[PDB]
RNA sequence: UCUCUUGAGUUGGACAAAUGGCAG
RNA sequence: UGUCCAACUCAAGAGA
């Protein structure tokens, strides 16, 4: 079954409310007028009429109803009459069916949008925002106050209210203390301003600087009357300014906001620019697991510590739970990081920099000839930089020879492009830029030469990061990682029980950037123990012959993994990414065919399994640890496949972090042929988060997915063009 | 562009579709 | 009129 079963359990806790709900009777009701009435307003008011028959349990969405409560006829068929024209409306009422709960969760999602209105919060985009709990923070004049996003689903344990805690500031000097330290004009518009007196916020349209509260509006299409008049009737207040602006709002008539008790949102541009706002709101946004859960029963109780929320519920019978979702996972066990000579057990944090620094790597290719290029501004940030290199390479196995430094006249791209051109040859190994800073256009220029025109492995570091001792010394050593990574010589590994198991990683450039021309990537190991890769691309402005190269592509890989292991791959895994909630059928009806279809042209009835996975990296969801009864981060490595997962998936917390709650990381199976138990392919998902060579430790998604990432986003960033074939099997992207 | 991570504010695009508000 | 997605910029943590 989905279940896997390896390592040490724990008990962990995400943050899900579960429901009972028993929806029976409730069978959806049509709604049917022969005269034609197409306003939601007029329908709510027609179906008034006979309201006391049917119930107080309304779900209507002007074309359908749902109720619990059973009227007393099957198809009911009544009379009514508009008001506006006075047409008499005929009702028909029918029982459509009670087949399946694909829109139970609508319903659901209906009536906590509603119930969340109950408890008086104060609905803003998609937060419903709490104006009894804000934190504050008396020394900006700011405040922050909590944002809770219920979003109902079904899962494999029933149904479940997932719950994300945002906040967003409101301040509280009153908008005319902002005019008077803006003088002593264009900040406010698009400004989320609200009143205070009733906590309603006003999106705001423009300011008009001509306008005062001796003005005087005609109440209720009545009497004018002073805006003055108007608070102190209406609010028990006064205004003192006699002269200042209004702020004028109209929604899809003209709205006049007083700047004296409207009280700004979100951040101004001077508020962003400190740094100390965002040290101060840093604290408070990014929560450790213990105050996030402690903020998510804060919540929970809000919720059943009201009436409404109970006898609305019971309205519709389903019970809401009153803790969060209690449960137990499990916990993979560390990962045996190899080297050559060597090998050691992954920390509990699984970072193993210190141990990689210091250790023989596999395969460390002798930088022999090799040539630094800098402008002669940063001869010295160069200099410096190249002896480092010699200090952390012997070390770690590489031998570094003195490089052949060069001087471009100017930072111009046009010089790096001439003495690149000059420079380049058979005898160089790899080349390295220093830029005086970050110019897109510049680095797209070289990056063109060195991986299109003449195919060099490049390495450019720009001249900031190598100007700051105390910190160079691991800028070096990750350096040199890097560049023996871009020459096929792989650094560490880690023990696989799965043989011949080829991994491919797939990705798209997400944008729309060049002509619409929908770049791909495609990286897929060439050894048992994934240590060495053969990265590919496509670029077609189709979305069919796109995947045709994607099959070239992913034939020229397995060829070469015949080429340097005098066999073939008995099963294949590909790693999707990014492949959000919108066209998941698409891959599973159209792509894994295309997969399979053209393998066994190379063998006899050549059919390896094939098995996809999609890898999302933000999620709603986060898992928790829990010892005794405070909750901490899960350690790397803890699956969870039971109550939460949908289909045949799992979450996992591969990453280690320092800085408030770790995010596992969704996995979805969207076609699985390989006959690997699940336990297997997760403990495979879990050993190729160690094997991305830019990092020395886990990263919160597999190695080919990152791998094809950067690869895509090379090419469709800078390249614009198809990397020559000369660089496939090493890893240039890096 | 040394590299990963977690928050915040902007941005457009794949869909569906026309609002809970009595504010002024 | 709202939602599920995905890019770039700023700030911060970790790097003998
Ligand atoms: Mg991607
Ligand atoms: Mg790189």
């Amino acid at each position: 079954s989905q279940r896997g079963s390896s390592g040490q359990p724990v008990p962990v806790s995400a943050n899900y409310l579960p429901l009972k709900g028993n929806m029976d009777g409730v069978f959806k009701y049509a709604v049917g007028f022969n005269p034609p009435v197409e306003d939601i307003r007029s329908r709510s008011q027609l179906l008034n009429e006979h309201k006391e028959l049917i119930g107080l349990t309304r779900v209507f969405d002007g074309s359908t109803l749902y109720v619990p409560k059973r009227i007393c006829e099957q198809r009911l068929d009544l009379m009514s009459t508009r008001q506006t024209d006075g047409a008499s409306i005929k009702v028909t009422i029918s029982l459509v069916d009670s087949v399946k709960n694909r829109d139970v969760v609508q319903l659901m999602n209906v009536i906590f949008k509603r119930i969340l209105r109950s408890l008086k919060l104060q609905r803003i985009g998609r937060d419903y925002y709490d104006a009894n709990s804000p934190l504050e923070v008396p020394q900006h004049k700011m405040q922050l106050w909590p944002g809770y996003v219920t979003a109902i689903n079904r899962h494999e344990g029933g149904l479940m209210l997932v719950l994300d805690v945002s906040h967003r500031v409101m301040k509280t000097d009153t908008a005319l203390d902002f005019l008077y330290e803006l003088y002593h004009f264009k900040q406010l518009v698009g400004s989320v301003v609200l009143t205070r007196y009733n906590n309603r916020t006003y999106e705001i349209d423009d300011i008009a600087w001509d306008k005062n509260p001796r003005c005087a509006f005609q109440d209720h299409a009545g009497s004018q009357i002073t805006f003055v008049d108007y608070y102190k009737r209406a609010y028990d207040l006064d205004i003192t300014d006699l002269e200042q602006p209004l702020l004028i709002h109209r929604p899809k008539e003209m709205v006049c906001l007083v700047p004296e008790l409207c009280a700004m949102t979100g951040l101004t541009d001077a508020a962003r620019s400190d740094f100390k706002v965002m040290k101060d709101l840093a604290v408070h946004t990014r929560v450790p697991p213990e105050k996030r859960a402690e903020s998510f029963r804060k919540f929970i109780q809000r919720l059943n510590t009201t009436k409404e929320a109970s006898e609305l519920l019971h309205s519709w019978g389903l019970v809401l739970d009153s803790r969060m979702l209690d449960m137990q996972g499990r916990r993979l066990p560390p990962e045996k990081i190899l080297f050559k000579h060597s090998s050691i057990v992954a920390n509990m944090e699984a970072d193993w920099s210190r141990e990689c620094l210091k250790e023989h790597v596999i395969s460390a290719v002798s930088l022999l000839d090799w040539a630094v290029l800098f402008v002669r501004k940063d001869q010295g940030k160069a200099t410096d930089f190249v002896n480092m290199l010699s200090k952390v390479c012997p070390p770690i196995g590489m031998e570094v020879h003195e490089p052949k430094m060069v001087e471009v006249v100017n930072d111009r791209t046009e010089s790096y492009l001439r003495a690149l051109r000059e420079l380049i040859a058979p005898r160089l190994q790899m080349v390295v830029i220093v830029f005086p800073t970050s110019r897109d256009d510049r680095y797209s220029a070289v990056k063109k030469l060195c991986c299109i025109e003449s195919p060099i492995p490049s390495q450019v570091l720009i001249a900031r990061t190598i100007t700051q001792q105390q910190k160079l010394r691991s800028v070096a050593q990750k350096v040199a990682l890097q560049m023996n990574a871009k020459l096929g010589g792989e650094l560490w590994a880690v023990e696989i029980p799965l043989k011949s198991c080829m991994v491919v990683g797939i990705d798209v450039y997400h944008d729309k950037s060049y002509g619409n021309k929908s770049i791909a990537g495609f990286v897929a190991s060439t050894n048992p123990s994934f240590t060495r890769w053969y990265s590919r691309t496509a670029m077609q402005e189709q979305s069919q012959e796109l995947i045709h190269e994607l099959k070239l592509c992913m034939q020229a890989a397995l060829k070469k993994y015949n080429e340097m292991n005098q066999s073939l791959p008995e099963r294949i895994i590909v790693f999707r990414d990014g492949v959000g909630e919108g066209r998941e059928e698409y891959v599973s009806e159209f792509e894994v065919p295309q997969f399979n279809s053209c393998f066994s042209i190379f063998g006899e009835n050549y059919c390896p399994k094939l098995a996809v996975v999609v890898v999302q990296k933000r999620i709603t969801t986060r898992i928790f640890g829990r010892s005794g009864h405070s909750y901490d981060n899960p350690p790397p490595g803890v699956i969870v496949d039971h109550t939460i997962t949908k289909s045949y998936d799992f979450y996992l917390v591969s990453q280690h972090v320092r800085q408030g709650t770790v995010s596992p990381t969704y996995y979805r199976v969207i076609y699985d042929k390989s006959g690997l138990k699940p336990d297997h392919l997760q403990r495979l998902t879990y050993k190729l988060t160690h094997m991305y060579y830019n990092w020395p430790g886990t990263i919160r998604t597999p190695a080919p997915c990152n791998y094809a990432h950067k690869l895509a986003f090379l090419v469709g960033k800078s390249l614009h063009r198809d990397p020559a074939h000369e660089l496939s099997d090493r890893l240039f992207f890096l």
